[PDB]
DNA sequence: ACACCAAAA
DNA sequence: ATCCTCTATCAC
DNA sequence: ACACCAAAA
DNA sequence: ATCCTCTATCAC
DNA sequence: ACACCAAAA
DNA sequence: ATCCTCTATCAC
DNA sequence: ACACCAAAA
DNA sequence: ATCCTCTATCAC
DNA sequence: ACACCAAAA
DNA sequence: ATCCTCTATCAC
């Protein structure tokens, strides 16, 4: 009944072209996964308190307090661009398309391999013998109804290999439980004590304990078996593949010229601000690009390092990414910093556990904010403001030298319109579930695609308990034959895009590579070494200029 | 022919809702069972005499005298709530339904695993090597016709794991044989000897020796085989899910009020007992709730510690459970004490062989009896009884100080009506066979559901004798290759319930949990530890008030 | 029902000093009674 | 009159003023002093008025839950404001007619 | 709320509303137009004003 | 988790904040539940009285 | 009364029945009154508003 | 007035 | 002879 | 008088 | 316009 | 890909 | 053989 | 073996 | 289950 | 679930 | 492939 493959390797990508320039991209992912016995035979409600760090006065923003539930099951997440497309392709799509959208996903497991190891040769030295058990089995299940909490692997760089010819493994399934942690505020050395840094116990009203076994239909897989998913259909909104620029200052009718340049050097002039036509919502009897009326507000002011806290403890508030601006205000316009590692980039020949990191600066210009120049004038507008007639990014709030209006000012509002972030090539997350909150969020910074209806059930896997001749239930803690396994996973991801139209004149930014240089875009980066090592560097999504008005 | 699973894991529970609020509950049980060679290759008629205890004067109530027949076969009992439903569910059903009833059972065996162990490495130390034999087989049989005696596993807390993710094993099949044991009565030290503490030999008229092999159709199971039950239909009576209260004192027409309270403090009054209308069966010319006529007798007086004895030996008489009453008279109103252990509760991290125990106090109030206040007046009723005109729970019978009329009084009779006990969540037995006595018992305290017709055939299992190259039949006692195995068991239990109706005003008792406390109902109890240990505590069945008249 | 671990339910309690004490939703000797607000959403949800 | 305060049960949505704090610029492991405004530092020269009493965390990524109904005394449905631009809900009641 | 981006500075737009007794114009976004003879003006008004 | 509890008392540990994988929108070269990236903001700060 | 009608897939049709005895007496003002309310008695204090 | 923007307007 | 950056309200 | 209590009254 | 604690002798 | 979450997907 | 916490994209 | 490479293989 | 760098001797 | 135990299940 | 100690819910 065995000795015959149950599936087929294929990690291709097809571009099906249709009329009106629509395109049906098809992602093919095949991967070899390894898996060994889950140490805990059961479910463990474990706790984590880093008093070693929480105790310091300034430290809190380093708080790791929580209590997870460790399941003996392992997750199989493929929700990460890096797993489906090939570097070059992402280039192609981005350099050529105008929009992209998720269509359907199809998963498949096969060619199960189960083996047990017997450490023998005690009569000579210390060897290890490998051989497979046929009767042994693996276990699969899919939380299609999504009873279990969502656990995105990119939420930890623990998704699957971005390199096909190299194997990979699964992240173990773990989920949060209810506690109610609490921590007090302190700075550098201050005085007194940390008044109380408590954790807490399980609350009757919010205790939620699930079990793969009481929630899903588990399927047994021996060597000759094989498993396959249904075919999930994505109900999502497409993502544009173009950055913008125009800011409140460049929206529509540029002022009228009265003076025309003489040579390619000197510039031109407008009409007397006093004696100029237009409209404004300030009382002054003149006009200036600065005070002129615009359609709405592009981008907005966000509060810096707004660590807020609830029964859970403290945490930094998330925030809509945006251009960093000349002001190089990163933490100010939510750029993101990733810390991937060798199955997801890294070089490969990089030494030490030190993970490689990358900060992503959003490309939706005209939406960014430069803290420095941001200022609030007063009342009745005055040509040149007094002193106590304008608060700037110098004046301190609540008696702190470096804390300014910026770090607490929130520009958001009705006329505040912006742009949806972009996806990051390798390392980036693809789709995500929606919060079951009667009132939803205009988007997640976590990922590009958010499912409007139900979402892809998570795929769980676990090896089966291979017992010994000895067994007592009431028995303290007991033996089980060593065992581990492998299997291939095959995924199908279909997308839809359309070709961009060329209308400018002046060519336009394209993602390209460069000769052996010190350039960010240097072929060599996406090339093997003499021993065969390579890295995957994030790439620009939305190389081409859009238009917003 | 092997390397392919033969069944599928599923330990779910479905609530199918139908009109008029009827419900079709469906229990799904899957479990991994382990099994090793039966030490006795044959059937053994063994005897058990605990002279070590029977010899003492006071001791008899500790008698364990009998003679069982040990079969090399093992039973597979699933007759225990704890095996089918999930804690929470039992909550749900009880908090929401009004009645429950057995419908059908379906069993299934599959994914057989047979292995032999070879203790080698005699040239180095002392190791153990594991590997499976394919040709080896297992044996199954079902006593559908029920030729063999019934042997409920809950009759010993030896049913199957109540925890799915943890394996389990089978209780070996053993059954009583005929002897005729005898023991004399003695107390603390007395005088003389125990006149005769005999056992006895097999009697021609009642000797009954069966054999799995001459009674059933045994099916051989190799690795790729699989076995499956028919589909038994329960022919039983439903069990209410509500406790009662009303007692003879509160049945119908409360007396007429003549005095009405003034403030929420003081109470009201009735009419002159002498000059009050009604009926009674006492000669007095007055009336009182105590002596008034009621529809029938609710609950009744049972004899305390009525150790009776027959050719078998002595034993305590069983007795219909009932409320314990303020009198806290447990042994008096048959509460029951269970002694479960780690596959059926226990904590888990509890040390030592010490089993955990739990006493169940029945909730059918108004049916209980408080020995203290129970009394018999005399003849011709007298307002306040003399002395030698009323026997109380003080006066001693047959010259013993503590033995009162209670311990020998039996209140039972025509007008004596009561309520069927309730089921106990984990540890509790579900259904049971009926005594083949031409005159049956109004119920069993052993379990809730008693089959009106034939009942579920017991499922027997045994490994097959794996022989060696050496074998002589006439040979004293001989070798057989070490071997053990496993397999999954899947059960299907369907039930029928209906939703309760809300008609009161005043809310009502519901089974709930409580925050991390010292409360009996404290989430934490049904939660894992840091190492993953958990217990199962019995839960209230019939949280809601009924009505009986 | 999908958890394992039972869950918070609105219940009443014997004659106590408890917020949930039958007596509150009961008449007096002269027949007086009050209506105390009750918990809506006793059971744990999930949002992600 | 008898009174009753209703504390909402949508946990994980609440806020503890005490621990809420804003750090500065370029994040620093343990913040200086003039490098973090807390619920101690006073705004506009008033001792007890802190950033909390004027800070508005709301925004695009700000998602929450619809209140719950209160058994006796509670309102059931309600009309909608005839304002060309409506409110994401009324705290006045649970059900708002579309 | 003059805010600024790579473009430069500019006053934030804001939903118009009643000025209130407080006569807070710039505070509740009233708008000031500066039309001219093809769009109003008197006509006999002198100067570019 | 990198450290597993021994008895129902003591807890477990994670990996070095410095040497831990994940993403954040703060410049620091480490990671903590506090600063980690989340799907969106649950609840928000409201102005008192 | 209040009826709980049970249907499949566990849907339920609850039906609320309310009956009540109402009392009513003559409206003192025979007409419509545009009345005013000013609590100077409280508005006058400094802290009070 | 389809023809609501990314599909099957 | 206007439909969301082409032809092409082409998607009717 | 179905209409017998928990199903197919 | 009575059917076993609802509507609903609804289960006919 | 209906099957958009609470109905009549 | 993935549909919003079951069975059951069961609501087609 | 069409199926010959950029169309109408 | 080989057709000119995809799917697709798809262009038959 | 007939299939109710001794007949006409 | 469970029906009252066989085959045989064989008594349908
Ligand atoms: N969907 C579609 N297919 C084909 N031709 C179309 C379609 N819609 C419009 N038209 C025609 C009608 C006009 O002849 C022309 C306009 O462009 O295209
Ligand atoms: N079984 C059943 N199905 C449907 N309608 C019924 C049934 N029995 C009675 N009725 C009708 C007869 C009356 O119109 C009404 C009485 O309740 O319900
Ligand atoms: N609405 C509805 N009624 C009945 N059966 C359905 C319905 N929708 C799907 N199905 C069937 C189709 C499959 O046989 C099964 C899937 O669950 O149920
Ligand atoms: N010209 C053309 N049109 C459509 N389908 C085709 C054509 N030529 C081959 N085929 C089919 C035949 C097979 O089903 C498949 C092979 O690719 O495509
Ligand atoms: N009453 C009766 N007569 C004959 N055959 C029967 C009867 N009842 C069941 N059977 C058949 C049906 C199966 O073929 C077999 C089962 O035993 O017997
Ligand atoms: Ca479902
Ligand atoms: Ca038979
Ligand atoms: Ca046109
Ligand atoms: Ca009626
Ligand atoms: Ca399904
Ligand atoms: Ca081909
Ligand atoms: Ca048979």
């Amino acid at each position: 009944g065995v000795g015959v493959s149950t599936g087929s390797y294929d990690n291709q990508t097809h571009y099906r072209f249709l009329g009106d320039g629509w395109v049906e991209i098809t992602a093919l992912a095949t991967r070899l996964v390894h898996l060994n016995m889950p140490k805990s035979e059961n479910y463990c409600r474990i706790r984590v308190h880093n008093t070693t760090d929480t105790s310091v006065k300034g430290n809190m923003a380093k708080d790791d307090a929580h209590e997870q539930i460790w399941t003996p099951w392992s997750l199989v997440d493929a929700n990460a661009w890096g797993v489906w497309l090939q570097p070059s392709d992402w280039q192609y799509i981005c350099n050529t398309m105008s929009q992209l959208n998720l269509v359907s996903l199809d998963q498949e497991i096969f060619n199960v391999v189960l083996k047990t190891v017997t450490e023998q040769d005690s009569g000579g030295q210390a060897i290890k013998i490998y051989n497979n058990d046929l009767t042994a089995c693996m276990m699969v299940a899919v939380d299609s109804n999504n009873i279990l909490p969502y656990t995105p692997a990119a939420n930890s760089m623990e998704t699957l290999g971005f390199y096909p010819w190299k194997p990979t493994i699964a992240s173990p399934y773990r989920y949060y439980f209810c506690v109610d942690r609490d921590l007090s505020v302190t700075y550098e050395n201050q005085e007194g004590t940390i008044e109380h840094n408590v954790m807490g116990t399980p609350k009757g009203m919010n205790s939620q304990f699930f079990t793969i076994e009481n929630t899903q239909q588990i399927t047994l897989l021996r060597t000759g078996d094989e498993f396959a998913t249904g075919t999930y259909y994505f109900d999502t909104n497409p993502v544009k593949l173009t950055h913008t620029w125009q800011t409140n200052r460049q929206l529509g009718q540029p002022p009228l010229l009265s003076t025309f340049p003489e040579a390619d050097t000197d510039a031109g002039t407008l009409t007397a601000q006093g004696s100029r036509h237009g409209a404004t919502q300030m009382e002054v009897n003149w006009v200036s690009e600065a005070i002129r009326t615009r359609p709405a507000q592009v981008g907005f002011c966000q509060p810096h390092n707004d660590f807020e806290a609830s029964r859970a403890g403290p945490f930094a508030a998330p925030k809509v990414p945006a251009d960093v601006t000349q002001g190089m205000d990163r933490e100010a316009n939510g750029s993101v910093r990733y810390s991937y590692g060798k199955q997801h980039g890294e070089n490969w020949a990089a030494h030490g556990p030190a993970p490689e990191r990358y900060t992503w600066d959003e490309t939706n210009f005209g939406s960014g904010r430069d803290t420095r120049d941001g200022f609030i004038q007063s009342a009745p507008l005055v040509v040149p403001p007094p002193l106590n007639g304008i608060l700037t990014n110098a004046n301190p709030i609540g008696t702190k030298n470096d804390i300014h209006f910026s770090n607490v000012f929130n520009s958001y509002g009705p006329l505040t319109t912006f742009s949806h972030p972009s996806p990051v090539y390798p390392q980036g997350q693809i789709w995500d579930k929606e919060l079951d909150l009667e009132h939803k969020p205009r988007l997640h910074i976590t990922a590009p695609f958010v499912c409007k209806n139900n979402a892809p059930g998570q795929m769980l896997v676990r090896l089966g308990p291979n017992l010994t001749d000895q067994y007592d239930p009431n028995g303290a803690t007991l033996s089980r034959i060593v065992t581990y396994g492998t299997f291939f996973w095959k995924g199908k991801l279909t997308m839809r895009a359309k070709l961009r139209a060329n209308t400018t004149w002046n060519p336009v930014y394209q993602v390209s590579v460069e000769d052996n240089g010190n350039s960010y875009m240097s072929v060599t980066k996406w090339l093997p070494t003499a021993t065969g090592n390579m890295q995957s560097v994030p790439l620009i999504t939305r190389p081409v200029a859009r238009n917003t008005y």
